[PDB]
Order: structure tokens, then C-alpha cells, then sequence
């Protein structure tokens, strides 16, 4: 038994919620909780620019001193950071931008990291400003994590059709 409340059990191990990935690590503290990511670790929008503002700006400083000694994340790659007042650790997970044209296959590469979690709080990736197709990124999802995901996707028009052309 777990503490995340309203999902729509999609699959054996795949749950969705229209909620904020913001509010929703709020309410859970879950042990992860995912970022949509950039190889640079910049918070500037979307998922990254909400967790990092709901930080204080604290993701984007441990950021920062991450990318000063390791430099960037590989398109598919992830790292672990602290979650700060939003869940334990924050798997920052970089899935393709199609707005920059990175490979949509990196997408399938990009979801396996969820696979070294047993339980993730996570966003859709490559949803928004990255630029992929929302319905896409659930079909890849579904078909590459095996651990259990709790999608927070905050977007009604968007959940709603997910959903309704879930197979
Ligand atoms: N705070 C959030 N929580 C969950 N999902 C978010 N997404 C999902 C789609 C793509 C990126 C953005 C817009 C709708 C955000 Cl910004």
C-alpha cells in the first residue's frame, strides 16, 4: 500500500492523476519524484522551471554544482538528486527535445532509468515544451517501466485524452 490517492490504474504498474507533479510531491513526499530535464540541468520551464521554483531555487543551485563537476547529462540519461522539501531524491531524467531535434527512439532509453526506482512520482516525458506527442510518451512508457509509476500529469484536455485513447 502506498499514499498516492486518485490515479487511474492504467496497467499493472502504470497509474495517471490530473494533479501537479508540484502540489502532488507536496502532498506525497515520495521517495522520487521525476524532472523533465535538460542535459544542462537549467530549470527554466514546464516541470523543471515548477520543481525548481517550489525549491527556492535550491534544485538549480545543487544543479549547478552537479554539471561543475561531472558536466552534462547524455539525451536518455538521468542523475540523482536530493528531492528537497519535495520528495526524497529527484531523478532528473532527460528524454529527447523534438523543439532541438534529438531522436524520439531516446525516448524508450529515457523512461528505462525509471526502472532502478521501485515507486516514482513522474511527469509525461518530452510532454510540453519538449516538444513529443503526449499519447506517444504513455504508449512508451506503458511498454519500458516495469517499477510503479504515479504519472501527475496537470493538463485536463490532455488527461482526458490520454485516457480516452488509452489501449
Ligand atoms: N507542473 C506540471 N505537472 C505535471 N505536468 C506538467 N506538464 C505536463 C504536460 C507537459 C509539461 C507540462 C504541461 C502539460 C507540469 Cl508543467
Amino acid at each position: 500500500v502506498n499514499s498516492f490517492s486518485g490515479y487511474l490504474k492504467l496497467t499493472d504498474n502504470v497509474y495517471i492523476k490530473n494533479a501537479d507533479i508540484v502540489e502532488e510531491a507536496k502532498k506525497v513526499k515520495p521517495t522520487v519524484v521525476v524532472n523533465a530535464a535538460n542535459v544542462y540541468l537549467k530549470h527554466g520551464g514546464g516541470v523543471a522551471g515548477a520543481l525548481n521554483k517550489a525549491t527556492n531555487n535550491a534544485m538549480q543551485v545543487e544543479s549547478d554544482d552537479y554539471i561543475a563537476t561531472n558536466g552534462p547529462l547524455k539525451v536518455g540519461g538521468s542523475c540523482v538528486l536530493s528531492g528537497h522539501n519535495l520528495a526524497k531524491h529527484c531523478l532528473h531524467v532527460v528524454g529527447p527535445n523534438v523543439n532541438k531535434g534529438e531522436d524520439i527512439q531516446l525516448l524508450k532509453s529515457a523512461y528505462e532509468n525509471f526502472n532502478q526506482h521501485e515507486v516514482l512520482l513522474a511527469p509525461l516525458l518530452s510532454a510540453g515544451i519538449f516538444g513529443a506527442d503526449p499519447i506517444h510518451s504513455l504508449r512508451v512508457c506503458v511498454d519500458t517501466v516495469r517499477t510503479n509509476v504515479y504519472l501527475a500529469v496537470f493538463d485536463k484536455n490532455l488527461y482526458d485524452k490520454l485516457v480516452s485513447s488509452f489501449l
